[PDB]
């Protein structure tokens, strides 16, 4: 059957840094718009999989650079923060909650 969401309360923990994340919150969002095409199929697997983004070098900007492909913009999928940017828009509070680097809804 197509696949379900799993419960809210997710912890991204590759990092120091650990994030949560709730797919409550982003039912607005396609589900292929992060379990991305690869090979043409929408894949499933944990972002940090090896031979996906699995290097930890946050300073890598080529694809498999998961802090590049957590934060940055122009990707050819959009970012948490990417996406976050263009939600929040000229609002600086959601500004602050949605892409604040520190004391925001990602690293409280
Ligand atoms: C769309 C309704 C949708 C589905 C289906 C889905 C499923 C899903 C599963 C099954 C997991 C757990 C994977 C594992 O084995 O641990 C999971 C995890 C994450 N998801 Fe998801 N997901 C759906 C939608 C979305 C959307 C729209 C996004 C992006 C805004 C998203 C993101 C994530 C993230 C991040 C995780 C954790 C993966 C990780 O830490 O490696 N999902 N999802
Ligand atoms: C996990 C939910 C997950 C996220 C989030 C994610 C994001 C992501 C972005 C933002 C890009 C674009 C980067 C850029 O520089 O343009 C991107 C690109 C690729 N990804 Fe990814 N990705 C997630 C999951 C996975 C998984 C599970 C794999 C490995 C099976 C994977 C792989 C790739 C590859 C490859 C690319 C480059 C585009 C292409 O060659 O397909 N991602 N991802
Ligand atoms: C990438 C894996 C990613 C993370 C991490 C993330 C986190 C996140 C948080 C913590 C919130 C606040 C709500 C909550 O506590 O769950 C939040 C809210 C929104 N997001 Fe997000 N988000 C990630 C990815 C994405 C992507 C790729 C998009 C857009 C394509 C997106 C969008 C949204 C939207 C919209 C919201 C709600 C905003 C509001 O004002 O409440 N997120 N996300
Ligand atoms: C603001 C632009 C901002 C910064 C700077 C930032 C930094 C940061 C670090 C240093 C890490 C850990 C990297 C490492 O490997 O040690 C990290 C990790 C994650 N972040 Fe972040 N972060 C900033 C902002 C945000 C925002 C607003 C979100 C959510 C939209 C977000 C998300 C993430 C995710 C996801 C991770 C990985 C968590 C994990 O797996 O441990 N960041 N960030």
């Amino acid at each position: 059957a197509a696949p379900k969401a799993p419960a809210d309360g997710l912890k991204m923990d590759k990092t120091k840094q650990p994030v949560v994340f709730n797919h409550s919150t982003h039912k607005a969002v396609k589900c292929g718009d992060c379990h991305h095409p690869v090979n043409g199929k929408e894949d499933l697997q944990k972002c940090a999989t090896a031979g996906c983004h699995d290097n930890m070098d946050k300073k890598d900007k080529s694809a498999k650079g998961y802090y590049h492909a957590m934060h940055d913009k122009g990707t050819k999928f959009k970012s948490c923060v990417g996406c976050h940017l263009e939600t929040a828009g000229a609002d600086a509070a959601k500004k602050k909650e949605l892409t604040g680097c520190k004391g925001s809804k990602c690293h409280s």
